């Protein structure tokens, strides 16, 4: 399958075991911004659902499919690859919806649907939008979408902006310098200090922060889910030119994302921006190995290149330079292994 | 290999990926009770190492092999299956011990060792002693042990005792009660209530506690590593009879473990008991879905059965009854998916 | 004067300002082991005091002189160089003792006494016994002592023993590694890391510890105050040969001291040993820059050389080797600048 | 020199010995409010530094001079009288800034600078702003400032307000009551009771506190560093009139300070107020030996007089009265000998 071809089995097993726990489903369901905004996007756009055929890609507990049914959908195909499919089936029956919701256990790349659909609904967003590579499954599902069918969400916006955070930056050395000692119980650990520093800096930092650490207006990269192909997400190149609003040291790039449900009645947005209430996605920061000094009015230019890997994630390459000084920084990060810093 | 035959590939990949990170090594190394106790066991029994051949099973960073080198070992084979093996080699070179510590990358079940050894050293203990199934690798390594050889640690004691903790019980129950709701955003979840309670109560709780929650003297189950065979650990049956010292609700069983390094000069103990300073093993508690009432003087009897699985862990069944009343509790726990409660 | 010649003025000013505070006098007076043992040594040896002429070297508040008066002394000359002399004079008057106690403001090296004395009393001990160099003032005062006069205290014993304390040792690097960072607010501090390590290791550590960290029986260096000359304290060479009782890493030498009041009726001891209740002297530890591995039964030999300086303290040189292995360590410490670690 | 004429040698030696230690630099540098605020003031006013000549008065480790170099300064003269000057030189070389930062060892009152400067930067603030008398050195340095030059910081605000804190009062009184005893080991100490109370209450208390102990809005005394002369700080008279907002016992006056960096781009404030995050300056409280009762609505008036002394500090007299009743308190404090209470 398209799925098995881009995913190492070991990663897939762990991934679907994770989503097999009711507690994980519960954690997502209790993210009120998330769950409530999906319900609102669907119910306030009831004409996109009333007596329509729906596909729910990765339905989990089945919650979005129930929202589609609340909006009057004629038929919803709820596809789910983890053992959560069995629990979803239990809920469709106990909610007296077997006539309208059909749970199909399996990967959307591998199951067959009996007919084409009017609209696809899904919640495929990971950290930095793209983590987990579930957006490719969502795009893949368009083989079942009628011409001029719709997608909920319709678009995804990733935002990037430079930040200053001296304490976050210094924390990496404080941790790595554990290895910078000549007699840990008689052992000189110091030769591994560099490798420890490298390891810490390869981890994107998942947590939130005060918006005043941001040093320029964000740059936006947009995926239009109606138009994009799966293959478009294998290599994501995000150029940037930041016009610095504040003078100081740039320690890295901060990431967040928005999605929009562009319905016939209205467009509804779900935002994970640091200006909005917190979600279980938090925000993500990628540190530079060497911070960059910039003045207000300087421009910081470069590229964030996301390369998909078979562990359902991305290798992140960020290169940046201050155009007025030629001062340059790089970093390579592993989005599969983020550091969860939030407290 | 014996390892691959008992281990799903998905579990193994994740397992060795986890131990390849220097941050994880740092966390273990900074458990001073652990590291310091190992060092004392080895250095205070230096005659068991002096001019001897040593096998370090799962050497990680190499720390135990450095302790063996400090005690005068002639040659140490340091076997390690994760990429940490490469960091160990770096430390062996920077500590000028290339003539004495030989890193052999690979699984101890799969590598070839050049000669038989006088003594095996390892830290194969996981949560509840048996999590990770590394004890089987430790025993498997005895194929390289000379007939009169020694094992450090030499024996392992598992302790179990009944506890009362209404707050922990209610804490888990509260999490499960989410699935009781008849109208979560209009959706009836209640048909999954039973499955949710099962799942939450299937999680052993890893943290520490006040010894005053313990309601009876512990029962001890001993594994002698010099004598035991790998196959002995596929099915571990721990019968118990507690003489209740206090009246109240028994909410479950608490578990901890001790190991002994039985050297020629002295026996050194490493204990994870709640009466001892905390270690990174904490303690483990298995909750009953329904607590048992017992009076002081009653006997609480039954069995804790651990059945090894291919995710390098155990399926635990605990059956316990209050002999005087016939009140019985049966519970199933998945040692692989614990709730890390300590903060 | 002999005093001004061995003491920089800047050090002397600070020193006597310190002892000019009633709060400092109070801190010493409330050390019950100290104050109570002096009172007992004097009162239980009343025949060394009854109708005798006494000199109190550095009388502070006058407390020891009052003890000499309680024991029946005919005349006590209480010499004190700080402004505390004025407060002592206030107490002699308010305690109706002007007929028996004469306060003489000034340095004992500079004042004149009207007659010779039978006994000198003083509390001249600093950290590691010798800090503050007040023992030289005490010895100097013997110009006023009759032949076969006595000294209270009569002898001083400094004890040295090797210790292991991995956490104390590792703490120095944890602190110094603050400087091992390449971008502290944009500044690379790393070039000063070595100097910071050196500075921390030059400080003797003042605090107490568990006696189980000691790795061999102490070696004793004795000053007989009846026999010693001032000049004997300018260069103090303490050879040692420790016979290791435990195997492990030696991180340094621990110091404490005893004094004895050898009276006609009995000898009374004041001990600051780690086996005795704590005093305001605590104990003192000097770290080795490189720890030394020793086995039980090995011998650790070397010298502790104390060289007096004009800041009323000593430059400490410690050189040690494990005779069985030839492994060697040094350190140079500044006793004037100790690190007060006690909590 | 102007420095030696106002400073006892004993005080100066100790003063510069203290600042020669890297551990003390580390403590200051790790005050993140301080370091970060200085860096912001300088970098956000980079046009006040770009291609300019800078004098850093008492540069210590050199950190402010590095901030000036970051902002584009053409040449920075970094003057430092302690041996820290040698560590600064090391950092200037290892940070490749030898062409821009020039360390000049010595007292700013005594060295020769090669040219006049555009801007002076320093951190001359001590406890209560004026402790250490370093502000006079800062002002003295204006002999090198070009006519249109700037000072960073530009102004300093001292705040004082009445407080109530029975527990602190009793804490000090309790320490003094030792000297009340009529029979400490048989000795009557009481004649020194008054002297002891004076001494303890002469100590300003350095720590922080809840703003709810403050009984009136603060009164502000401003020093403009662009305008002030050295001689202005020999005698500092701060009159005050508080409009009491709460009824109760006034136990003393609390002090803190703000400084402003008045740059061409923006003014940046560094505040040590108890309403702001804690700094290593904490706050300072001067206790009355006898608290004053006041009702809400009353006025508390008087003067805080600071007279500079040759131990690089001030003798403080605070006279305060409750205007409605004539209740008056006069107190004397020695700013050089504070009680560091924070833990
Ligand atoms: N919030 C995040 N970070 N990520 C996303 C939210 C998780 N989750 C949401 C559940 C539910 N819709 C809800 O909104 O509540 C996505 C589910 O999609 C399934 N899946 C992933 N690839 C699949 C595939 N190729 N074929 C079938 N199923 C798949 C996973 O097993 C998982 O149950
Ligand atoms: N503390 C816990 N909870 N459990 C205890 C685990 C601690 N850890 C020991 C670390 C070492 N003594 C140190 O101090 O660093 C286990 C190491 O053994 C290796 N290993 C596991 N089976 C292996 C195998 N079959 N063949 C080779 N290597 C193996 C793992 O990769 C890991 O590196
Ligand atoms: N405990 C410690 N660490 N050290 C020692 C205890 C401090 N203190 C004890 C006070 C009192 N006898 C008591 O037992 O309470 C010693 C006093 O000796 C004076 N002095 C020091 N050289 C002096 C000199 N050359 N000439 C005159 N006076 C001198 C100092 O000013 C100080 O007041
Ligand atoms: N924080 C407090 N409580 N007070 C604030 C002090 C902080 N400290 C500033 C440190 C520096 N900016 C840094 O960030 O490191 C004072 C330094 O100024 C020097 N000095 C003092 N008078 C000097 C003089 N007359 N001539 C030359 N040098 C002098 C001292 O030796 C000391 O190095």
């Amino acid at each position: 399958s398209v799925f098995s071809e881009r995913t190492e089995e070991s990663s897939a097993v762990q991934y679907f075991q994770f989503y097999g726990y009711l507690s994980q489903q519960q954690n997502m369901m209790q993210d009120y911004v998330r769950t409530g905004t999906y319900q609102r996007a669907i119910l306030q756009n009831h004409t996109d659902f009333k007596d329509k055929i729906v596909l729910d890609v990765g339905c989990g507990s089945g919650i979005l499919s129930f929202f589609a049914a609340q909006a009057g959908a004629r038929k919803i195909y709820a596809v789910e690859a983890s053992t959560m499919a069995q629990h979803a089936e239990v809920l469709v029956k106990s909610n007296n919806l077997t006539d309208r919701i059909v749970v199909i256990p399996g990967k959307v790349e591998e199951v067959s649907l009996p007919e084409q659909v009017d609209i696809i609904i899904s919640e495929p967003m990971g950290y930095m939008l793209f983590n987990e590579r579930m957006l490719e499954s969502y795009l893949h599902a368009k083989k079942y979408l009628k011409p001029s069918g719709n997608m909920f969400p319709t678009i995804g916006d990733v935002h990037l902006a430079p930040f200053t955070d001296e304490q976050l930056y210094m924390e990496q050395f404080t941790k790595a310098n554990f290895w910078y000692q000549p007699s840990f119980h008689g052992v000189d650990l110091s030769a591994l200090r560099g490798a420890a520093v490298d390891e810490y800096f390869r981890q994107p930092v998942v947590d939130t922060f005060d918006i005043r650490i941001l040093m320029a207006k964000s740059v936006k990269y947009t995926v239009n889910f109606l138009e994009a192909k799966e293959g478009d997400l294998h290599r994501i190149e995000i150029p940037f030119k930041f016009h610095m609003l504040h003078s100081g040291l740039v320690h890295g790039l901060a990431f967040w994302f928005d999605v929009a449900f562009i319905g016939s009645i209205m467009t509804v947005w779900l935002s994970t921006a640091p200006t909005e209430p917190l979600t279980h996605w938090y925000q993500v920061r990628c540190l530079f190995q060497s911070p960059l000094f910039a003045k207000a009015g300087d421009t910081l230019s470069g590229t964030c290149l996301l390369i998909a890997n078979k562990r359902q994630s991305y290798d992140i390459s960020i290169v940046a330079q201050v155009d007025q000084t030629g001062s340059k920084s790089s970093n390579l990060l592993d989005l599969k292994n983020p550091f969860f810093r939030y407290t």
